[PDB]
């Protein structure tokens, strides 16, 4: 029965409410009792309050309004205001301390997952003051998570007047008897109960939660853990840059603040940092997604030369300069990892910090081929079945939903182990047609994947293993050089090709280098723990890149 | 006869140079003279440096070296380095004296634009300082103006060593005596004189480029004042955001720092911020120029209220929204400039600051129709010309190359004036069917915007005239605020439609604007006067963006 859902803002998704600093301020400031809230609200549907949430005046103008009334409101309940009392600094500091109300947010995100169209339907002002900045940031957090935002200021209406609960409706496109409003103010939601609506009056979050769960019949209270918000493709912002004549580079840039290159791995995509893409950018910096040259919307050429690093990185380099970002933070994942450390050694002054998820900084060894050095470790053995240019094409695009469902598995689900490939003839020669899926992503996820794989398949991809000797001679000249820029390194402990013990020697090259680690987590650690690799990220550039 | 020309950077592209500091430095110590060039250059080609400008090491390997290497030269010269004595402080202060030598850097552009092919060719280090990024925007501003940069840390050789020149050669595809070579220190020049190159020892600038003028031919000395940067549309990054279901919006995009929107204005596009572009990412900005709702690579839909003021600002918000930023400056010309003053009205909270050039802000006046007011001014005339659909959109379409050469014309060039259009008949009755070019731009210049009105045409662009009476009943509803967050109005002398008698109001609705005002600017002001419009946008966003 009940389709959607109505939250207000200040004292339902976001706390504390700025009335409430009326009522502390007079205490603090041990005025009469009520004289804030009776300066705020004088002369009703006629105040200055009112226009203001109408949209009539700006935040800037109703200040010395409010100013005036508190004065009048003084002057008849004789008394005096305190030496230095202002309007400007209370709503100031009233309107940065609320912050948003997590459990509601994740309330009504899982009520928008079962399907229920959400709102947020609030008395708001057009705000001008020189600190604005800080409510728009919170009004961009909370308006991604909702089906309609509906602003007092922008339509001209304000609660508990009937006709915004009629532009509700409308805008919902649903009947009052389908619809939970919740508010903190009994005033406001007599309205909606007039029409029918279910009703909530939030006073503590945990009690209305209660309510909202029994009335709508699904779990809402005590739920587990969600996911971190992840990137709906056609939603994003897509960037593209002409590095050099056959080759462009696509990415994917959400936020402001320190650019952030995110570099993926083989053979995966931008998409791949769906999961740290908002938060990284919800934690004050701009992430820059890329395809890497091979996949997805940029460029493939066939060559196999056309992806050996000093090419691949050089084209990077170009990619800032054509931006006109003198660096970035350069953070990657498996292939994008090494890319990434390489980065660092060839070009520090371009980067502003560097971390790696999974791929040590190793060294090239300048007395062993780095075929050798291969065959030395069964678990690369995956590493000599690519070399030979089609064989791994044809079975890794044989079938691309077969591929990505058989690749992309957490460390309790394998099909497919990385020993002894080449002896079997193939990558999946031992495991289903039809494999089951991953916890880590849904079917749509891996038509994603699939799609992107259609435009170019493997032969890109694939290169970036088929230049051993050519990396490792470029290597060899930087076997002088150390790291000595800001540096992370993040093993993931149950990958079993980029095993953790692999990066053990690092700080030899690497002195200052910090570290994360993450348990139980397979190769695709974005997608397997993506709440803990954006935890480490975050904390890591707010402390060293920023 | 010459074809090319090689320029370093320390002493000849940038001034003062390194190696100078270390002689400032003896002096302001009274040092032994010489004693820190003997430690910088102790070793010769097997010593510290000569493996630092190879690349083997990096800056901050090399300090520590450098530092043993003084202690050793002054030991045996049996003086004291002072307490504090510090290379990492010499070489960060002297790395951040050193600027841009502006001359060499014109007469480098001017031979490049005579079909000269440049290069820069320096001895340089691994930057790993946490002061790095100082040189990394240098050379970034530096190489965009260069066909190539050789730089010895990358390519392994060093100045005066000849297999570098050799590599030089190999890299210009040119034969030595097609080559004029400059720099400050004179065992540089030897093999490049060695194979026959024109060699010019550079001392002081002025006479290094007499002696490169007679020697080219081509005067580079006393030139007049060039114009700005200008952008190659296929050297820029291309963003595209879909803002609602039918309707995506591309822009161009350079630099990091605050986000500044550039809204150009009927019938123009991002490129008519060509000149801006460089300017404002090079003076610290993240420049996103879009191409407005109608125009180049957006969304054209054909309805007419697709159009008004509230559904494109609407738009320009989500499209914030999509890119996670919170606020923009928005800066507008003519339709943009109306534009960005209602963003100022109605979204206050995401206009970190708001700019106009040539549009005024005039309040709607509630009581009089707007085709009205539009009647009752002789030079709006030509806005009645363009309500009727299909009318204009005829006589634009075809021929956009007579269009456009008619329209971007500078204030002493003038074919159209925009008085009693209707009564003509139109727009162009009484101009030529090819007219010359203006000054303000080339056949070049044209052509892009024949090619990017071949997608889209006229319909979209002149719906923005065609929403008079939506656009009034909006504007209505903001008769109460005033615009109280920065802003700044820049006027033209000579633009006869958006004259500057039109703003002379506007401190009534915005009681802190700021002004700028430039002679003899026709219309097109960003390509009439670029460096005069650079010049105020700077100033302005620094002072109250920033
Ligand atoms: N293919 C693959 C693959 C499959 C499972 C685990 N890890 C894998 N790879 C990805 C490529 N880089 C090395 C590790
Ligand atoms: N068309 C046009 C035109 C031509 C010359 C000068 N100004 C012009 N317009 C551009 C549109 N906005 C108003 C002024
Ligand atoms: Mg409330
Ligand atoms: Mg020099």
């Amino acid at each position: 029965t009940l389709r959607a859902a109505v939250f207000d803002l200040d004292g339902v998704l976001a706390l504390p409410a700025v009335f409430g600093v009326l009522g502390r301020t007079e205490e603090a400031l041990a005025l009469p009792r009520g004289l804030l809230n009776d300066a705020f609200q004088k002369g009703g549907p006629e105040g200055a309050t009112t226009r203001l949430m109408k949209g009539e005046i700006t935040l800037s103008q109703w200040i010395p309004l409010m100013e005036e009334n508190c004065r009048k409101c003084s002057e008849t309940a004789k008394v005096c205001l305190p030496k230095n009392f202002s309007i400007k600094e209370i709503f100031d500091k009233a309107i940065s301390a609320r912050k948003i109300n997590r459990p509601m947010l994740q309330a009504a995100l899982m009520l928008r997952k079962k399907g229920f169209t959400t709102a947020i339907l609030t008395n708001t002002w057009l705000d001008d003051r020189a600190e604005r900045d800080g409510l728009a940031q919170l009004m961009c957090e909370l308006k991604m998570h909702f089906d309609f935002l509906i602003e007092s200021c922008q339509v001209g209406m304000v609660k508990p007047e009937p006709q915004i609960y009629k532009f509700l409706l409308d805008t919902l496109k649903a009947s009052p008897s389908e619809v939970v409003f919740l508010d903190d103010i009994g005033a406001n939601l007599k309205p909606a109960r007039d029409l029918g609506m279910v009703t909530i009056l939030v006073q503590d979050t945990d009690t209305a939660l209660k309510e909202l769960e029994k009335v709508t019949g699904i779990q809402l209270l005590n739920t587990p853990a969600p996911l971190p918000t992840s990137c709906n493709p056609s939603d994003m912002s897509h960037g593209y840059v002409t590095v050099k004549p056959r080759v462009r580079l696509h990415f994917v840039e959400l936020g402001s603040g320190p650019a952030v290159c995110l570099c993926h791995g083989f053979p995966e995509s931008w998409y791949s940092w769906r999961y740290q893409i908002p938060a990284l950018a919800q934690a004050g910096y701009r992430v820059l997604a890329m395809d890497m040259k091979g996949y997805g919307e940029s460029s493939a050429p066939p060559e196999i030369e056309e992806y050996c690093m000093e090419v691949l990185c050089k084209e990077m380099v170009t990619f800032l300069d054509k931006l006109g970002l003198s660096q970035a933070v350069f953070i990657g994942h498996d292939w994008g990892g090494m890319l990434v450390w390489y980065m660092a050694l060839f070009y520090p002054e371009r980067v502003r910090a560097v971390a790696s998820l999974n791929t040590p900084f190793i060294p090239a060894n300048p007395n062993m081929s780095p075929l050798e050095s291969i065959k030395a470790n069964p678990v690369f053995d995956y590493q000599l079945y690519f070399q030979e240019p089609g064989v791994a094409e044809a079975e890794l695009e044989q079938n691309l939903s077969r591929t990505f469902k058989s690749l992309f598995r957490a460390s309790d689900e394998s099909v497919l182990s990385m020993h002894k490939v080449c002896e079997a003839g193939g990558l999946f020669v031992n495991s289903p047609e039809e494999p089951s899926l991953s916890r880590m992503v849904t079917e749509e996820e891996i038509q994603f994947y699939v799609q992107q794989f259609k435009k170019s398949g493997f032969r890109g991809p694939l290169n970036w293993y088929r230049n051993m000797e050519r990396n490792w001679k470029w290597a060899c000249k930087s076997l002088g050089r150390k790291i000595l820029i800001p540096a992370l390194m993040v093993t993931a402990e149950k990958d079993f090709v980029l095993v953790p013990q692999m990066s053990q020697h690092m700080e030899d090259w690497i002195p200052h280098l910090k570290r994360g680690h993450i348990e139980d987590c397979g190769h695709w650690t974005q997608m397997d723990k993506p709440t803990e690799v954006n935890q480490i990220l975050i904390k890591w550039l707010d402390s060293d890149a920023r």
